[PDB]
């Protein structure tokens, strides 16, 4: 059902992203060392890499129809949801962690490991929400075909409809559960963006980020939560919101954190250049 | 239909949580001209609590069942706790930005009436937000006390089971369409409040700084309309449960944020009469 132009723009859309995130990862481990690119954690910017390809790949994911070979759409839904949470957690992990740090060096002044370590326990939360929706109750699909007359005091109503959709018994604690974890960690960034607020310069100060991502990801889920709960005659239309809205965000949230830091090394080098000669 | 008891607990529960949000409306009034409470921002203040007013009294309203109509008694406790909300948390909102603007001032100081109008606009267009979605809501969509008796034959991979399932329910059509859309706009406001408070984290004092209330409420908030909204939906067998938890979640919500708003100013008030009292007993003495 899903049209072949629009699969083919969105793999080249998709596609373009995983090459702009690879190129950031190259760029932040062969230069490693340099000022520049070391002033901004190069470490803690790996996992927001790996987080974005794995937002990308669940965005490839949502893409594909029926089975791939004789196998359970439950567990295409299942995997591809649970590598959109992950990928989200991992990609704003380690912004908030720099957040703190910035803000802890700059009050009465952490390494790596401690943020690596919140990082962890976030990740922990995350990977027990998800494994206890799995295990209390799994997405099966179901054929639901019914006769309803609807009385509302004033005329009869009789309709038949034959519905099909992949959705969880009590889908809407899941939903709320993990919104609301998430949602409580945007609400914490958020405050850390404003304690760290013009306390350095962009490439080392992650406020903007943080403040572009957030609403980013507010608008961007709730229009996808309506979107798929009312728009399923629409396969099209949501594979093209959901792919448009993860790309979007994705890339918006990682160009933030890497343009500053190319222009700056690119700066710093022609300097030296100049100063050379 | 709900029992009495609970009905009386919570009725004076929110009846106590009243009575607190008139006595701090009191001591504002009154003492408006004092430098502790002028300090704050009084007029502000007055607005969070009329908003307190306003979700108690729909936690009042939340009570009534197998009363009424019903259909626009829904519509009207769900806008007034909307509208109530609004009112609570723009004047904190506005607070803290005026707080962070009067702190970084520069050269391009811009213009005073548009600082006001920007000051105005962090809370009347937030409570105009909510009142075209209330509208576009009702006009739309209204919510219909609708019975659908049904016959479901559902299957699974291999099993095949049948249901005959008759309920009676109200809700709107699209309702997580205005559920997202209301829950969106408060969501994205409470992230730039939470901006706000961070921004203007070690400025000033609790009594004129409001980071920690904020962070208090935005945090309560959201967890009290996660729970709530989760057993509204599928906790509808207990009509007990559902009130006392509605009312529990308004009612601490709302006296939390007006505690954290207010004691400070009382306990300052108090530091400052006590001083006036000393100096004027020293000087009188000698
Ligand atoms: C930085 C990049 C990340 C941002 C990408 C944002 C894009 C999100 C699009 C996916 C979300 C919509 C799909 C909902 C689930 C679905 O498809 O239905 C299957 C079902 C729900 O089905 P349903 O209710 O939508 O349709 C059936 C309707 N029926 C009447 C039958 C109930 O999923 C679930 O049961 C819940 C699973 C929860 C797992 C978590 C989902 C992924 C989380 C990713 C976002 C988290 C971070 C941001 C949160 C916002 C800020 C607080
Ligand atoms: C400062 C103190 C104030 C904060 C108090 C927080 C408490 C909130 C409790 C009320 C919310 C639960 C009730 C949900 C609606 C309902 O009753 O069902 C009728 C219906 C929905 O019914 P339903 O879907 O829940 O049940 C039917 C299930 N069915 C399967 C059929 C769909 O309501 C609507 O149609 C939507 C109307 C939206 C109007 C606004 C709601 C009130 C807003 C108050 C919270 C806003 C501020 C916080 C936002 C979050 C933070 C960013």
């Amino acid at each position: 059902s899903l049209s072949p132009v629009l699969l083919g723009i969105v793999w080249t859309f998709l596609s373009c992203g995983l090459l702009l995130i690879l190129f950031f990862l190259a760029f932040t481990i062969h230069c490693r060392k340099n000022r520049i690119v070391k002033m901004s954690s190069p470490n803690l910017n790996i996992v927001t890499l790996l987080g974005s390809c794995l937002t990308y790949s669940s965005a490839y994911l949502f893409g594909i129809q029926d089975v791939l070979v004789g196998s359970s759409m439950e567990t295409l839904i299942q995997t591809r949801l649970s590598m959109l949470c992950i990928g989200t957690s991992l990609v704003f992990g380690p912004i908030l962690g720099k957040s703190w740090r910035l803000y802890k060096v700059f009050t009465q002044r952490i390494k790596d490991l401690q943020l690596l370590g919140l990082v962890a326990a976030l990740l922990m939360a995350d990977v027990i929400l998800l494994m206890t929706w799995v295990l209390t109750d799994p997405i099966q699909c179901l054929q639901i075909l019914s006769v309803s007359m609807t009385v509302t005091g004033k005329d009869v109503s009789c309709t038949s409809t034959s519905t099909h959709f992949c959705a969880s018994r009590y889908s809407d604690v899941w939903i709320a559960l993990i919104w609301g974890c998430k949602g409580l960690l945007l609400l914490y960034g958020a405050y850390l963006a404003g304690l760290t607020g013009h306390v350095s310069s962009p490439p080392v100060n992650q406020s903007l980020t943080i403040m572009v991502g957030v609403n980013l990801l507010v608008l961007a889920a709730g229009l996808l939560f309506v979107v798929t709960r009312y728009l399923h005659s629409w396969p099209n239309l949501v594979f093209g919101l959901t792919s448009g809205g993860i790309f979007v965000c994705t890339t918006t949230i990682n160009c933030f954190i890497f343009i500053p830091q190319l222009k700056q090394w690119k700066a710093f080098e022609e300097e030296n250049q100049t100063i050379r000669r």
